[PDB]
RNA sequence: AAAAAAAAAA
RNA sequence: AAAAAAAAAA
RNA sequence: AAAAAAAAAA
RNA sequence: AAAAAAAAAA
RNA sequence: AAAAAAAAAA
RNA sequence: UUUUUUUUUU
RNA sequence: UUUUUUUUUU
RNA sequence: UUUUUUUUUU
RNA sequence: AAAAAAAAAA
RNA sequence: AAAAAAAAAA
RNA sequence: UUUUUUUUUU
RNA sequence: AAAAAAAAAA
RNA sequence: AAAAAAAAAA
RNA sequence: AAAAAAAAAA
RNA sequence: AAAAAAAAAA
RNA sequence: UUUUUUUUUU
RNA sequence: UUUUUUUUUU
């Protein structure tokens, strides 16, 4: 290949965007109680952790859930998740428990095309349910 | 396609990453005296403007360069890139020039796989001279 | 085919929902008067005659009606349907008259996939306008 | 697609039914002690947080088994059931033990064509036994 | 072909709308000023000098501006759009500038199905900036 | 499909037009009396209750009628049509009876391409006379 | 398929055999002590407990072990088997270990055609060896 | 036959 | 790949 | 048509 | 060649 | 697609 | 993608 | 007979 | 290996 | 393989 | 040759 | 889906 | 698809 | 399958 | 024939 | 074309 | 032999 | 990708 700088014949200026839109996944924990849900905020997906504070809006396309810390003596991990909408929430409680109990317990569930409308900070993805007191969160949207 | 939520079987935690690698075409524009030549730095790549201010490292692809302004009276619009390396400067001159008076002149420059390291914010991209004076910059590079 | 009893491998535990999605298809009538359009409620569908008062959203796919009373003396039976919607209420009045006294009028639209968010019983699906006294409605939807 | 309501050519009313049919997989738990076999009631199906409290029979097609909560010491975690019927009892007893003391036990059977008929609450599905002392089940049943 | 009036062999009273939907490209103009963003209303749709004083709300499905009077001296023409939505404002910049200063500048964006919800006379389309005084918009929508 | 807003790019300023033609289908009734042929003014076509406000003329294609009130005790529904131009009135009596006594009668028309000029509100489109008060007309024509 | 009785043209009485034959894999446990061998005897397999109680006679084809509890704290499981027969002895130790402290150990026998001859329940069929403090036997056989 | 630099071409 | 329920389709 | 980044898939 | 609007058709 | 110069190659 | 100049590899 | 939702089997 | 987003080449 | 009665089906 | 139960197998 | 055992049908 | 009336055509 | 309206495309 | 939801399957 | 009942048949 | 108008058959 | 349940289209 080639091993010095070359000549481009550029043309007419093109069509520039210097902020454009940005797909990802991003991971983050929560802190659960037992027996409390907890509505996951969909600030928590802007910030300089994940390089996306210049954001302010951001369209969810789907959510997967998996606690992170051991579940209590004698029982085995399980993560509940009920997704929230600005339309109108949900009633679905998407649940997935560990057969070992020393494995986490992972669910997830994804939006369809006609409820990917844009969220802001003071917006809720959904509620999340679990024996253990900590649950990791991997949501795959797409930044604008 | 569907119209509600549907549940997906998570197995495992995956192999996550909150600040990816990102490929851009990035805009900017520098002010230039005539006569003198206007070394371009590096530190122009990170700005909350083109959301890269969390990237202190770049790998850059490609230079463009177009005249912003109008050239002199009686001028056409000339643009030149001296590629600039750390390891050592090169000295070519790629220079466009305009065949109307009222078009941009514009020249670009490709930057070959082994000199494609990385440049922090003190460095430099490459040296612009031009009638014009301001000059209109499009750099394809890949943050990381 | 089997006759009694037979074993069922079973594997890990799998990923549950205890209150899951139903599409369905749901009759009710309205009481119309005569020259005024009647706002039929969302809240309508949510009930323990359709086995729905479980949910509080739903998405709204298809709405048809029928009259369900006789026309006045020397009429013809006929129903306008408008529809309504939280970002914007539409101007068509999708209109069906009876070819036969005797008959029934009947009409419905469609809700395209972009317009297929979530509504709570405080909203409302349609307005509806008949010269008859009342008009049964089948409404698909998703409950969610 | 279309991006607007479109309008539905309706003809004479349709056969309509606002209390259907359901094919649903039910979970729930229930407390067992040791050496001590538990009647499961077909009752604990009909139930507001399944969204079946409007049925009142159920013909159920299969039925599986875990534990959920750990083994006593030493132990490795089992779980036994016994089909039974209101036209006659079964004496199968289905078996499964775990591998791994960590993880749960599982088993299950397959209700034959010839005896899939309704159960009211007071009936019963079948006997559970185990040495842990809950025992999460999956029972794969339609509601009418 | 037919050179006088022929009978048409009509049936029943087929189904009618006198209010029907319309797809079409509005095109306006309005004033920005330097260095000042503009957020364009949805109410600029609505006028008897389109036909569409009728509606009262529009799917927008993309967006088109140009420069519609020539930039300050010495300058090229150019135009920025930033997309609005109610479920969330986007912070993208869509930028396209001329490359002769007698030529307009032009630039569009294209509205996902996703987000393409109605749209009242009190919402905003999106945000505009130029170097020129007036911007013409042309607005792919469709009336309803 | 696309989850979020791209780019498009525009080129020079297209041809536009903001009042553009429409091709409909105008339904409205008119009140006849026995005997007595009722000439059915364009006019009729040209208001805001059916977007047509804006129009000035109008170019019919073909004209359809149903009876819209129950006929005189003893008597089955008709209706008959003679088509009006303002080049020459014609003499052609197109004629439709109902077999059922309760189901209306209809009727139509083609207007070929040689007499397809414009006409105006103080035009008329035919005569019509029927047994029955009311007469409900469905005319596809192209304003403009 | 048929809903009611229909009719058998049965011939002459056919042979008949009130006690048949039976292929069965039979689980049952031993209690195991350290450093000592455990012969199991023919006579475990005979029992209500398996509907064997009314044989006599039992043809092994193969003899499959898994330890039952925990092991020895340090130590991984294993489970060794010696086969026994009435015309000879084997000196053979088929032994399995587990390769994860929390699994059983598992190994299993296959006796060859020429060794299936019929055994009472004075026999023994293998000599167990274990540090587990229990092993679960699972023996194929035909009951005759 | 492919690849690099300088030049040329549709 | 076939079958059941709920919904949609030619 | 190939390659790079991010995402999604069998 | 495909998608949306209005009209028409088997 | 062919030709020249500098470089690399089977 | 090829022709030519410098260079290399085989 | 297929698309789709819940679920099961492989 | 393809689809989608950002971007370049042609 | 055809025919009859009763039932079910495209 | 298909269906059932019990066992076994790729 | 097959091999084996018990039984049935043809 | 053929025939009848009026018209038009190679 | 063709014709008209509005939108889009090579 | 394709798509959706609930279930079942290899 | 398949399935049920009664009848009939190789 | 077809196209068009009036009309009938299917 | 198919079978079943609700439903729609043809």
């Amino acid at each position: 290949n080639s091993n010095v700088v070359t000549m481009i014949r550029a043309g007419s200026y093109p069509k520039v965007n210097p902020t454009p839109t940005w797909v990802r996944a991003i991971p983050f924990e929560v802190s659960v109680q037992s027996g409390i849900a907890f509505k996951v905020p969909v600030g928590s997906l802007f910030s300089a952790n994940f390089r996306t504070d210049s954001f302010t809006s951001v369209t969810v396309m789907s959510v997967r859930a998996w606690t992170q810390l051991t579940p209590p003596v004698n029982e085995y991990s399980f993560v509940r998740l009920k997704p929230l909408f600005k339309t109108g929430d949900s009633t679905e409680e998407f649940e997935g428990r560990a057969s070992n109990i020393n494995t986490r317990a992972s669910v997830g569930y994804r939006i369809p095309t006609n409820l990917r409308q844009n969220t802001v900070a003071a917006d809720n993805v959904c509620e999340v349910r679990s024996n253990c007191r900590q649950v990791a969160l991997v949501i795959s949207c797409c930044f604008n």
